[PDB]
């Protein structure tokens, strides 16, 4: 019970903003999914399904998105802003709009392998693990 509201589902819920997707949002989600090295083999219907279940998440500078060693619950596409990747406390890259992340824990069914921080204010499209894994499990 002490652990019920710790974890990605609780954290991301706190960053959710209800939003109608605009044409440019749909377009960018589709191109970004064609660009993830796990989703590059998805067909257009699989992409459309993922896109339908994407939600909008808003972050301020220095907010944590993913923490290395935790259970993963989401796959993300960067919509705006800059997100840094840290592997064992060393920053390995900075990602911007169109990049995606969070697939590895979900595919391998393992802990998050890096920490991702909003370096600037930024926004993400995120889909829950259930939909993501189901789309790949075929
Ligand atoms: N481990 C690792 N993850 C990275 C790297 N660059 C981007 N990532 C992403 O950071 C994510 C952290 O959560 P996941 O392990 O689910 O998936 C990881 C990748 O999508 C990298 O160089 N190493």
């Amino acid at each position: 019970s002490n652990d019920d509201f710790t974890g990605e589902d609780s954290l991301m819920e706190d960053h959710l903003e209800l939003r109608e997707k605009l044409s440019e949002d749909i377009d960018m989600i589709k191109t970004s999914l064609k660009n993830n090295l796990v989703c590059s083999t998805l067909n257009d219907n699989e992409i459309l399904t993922l896109s339908n279940y994407m939600q909008f998440f808003v972050f301020k500078s220095g907010n944590l998105v993913i923490k290395q060693g935790e259970k993963g619950s989401y796959f993300f596409i960067i919509n705006s802003g800059k997100f840094d990747v840290y592997v064992n406390d060393k920053k390995v890259k900075t990602m911007g709009k169109g990049s995606s992340f969070g697939e590895a824990a979900l595919i391998h069914n393992t802990q998050r392998s890096a920490t991702i921080i909003a370096e600037t204010d930024g926004t993400l499209w995120g889909v829950q693990r259930s939909t993501f894994r189901a789309t790949l499990k075929q």
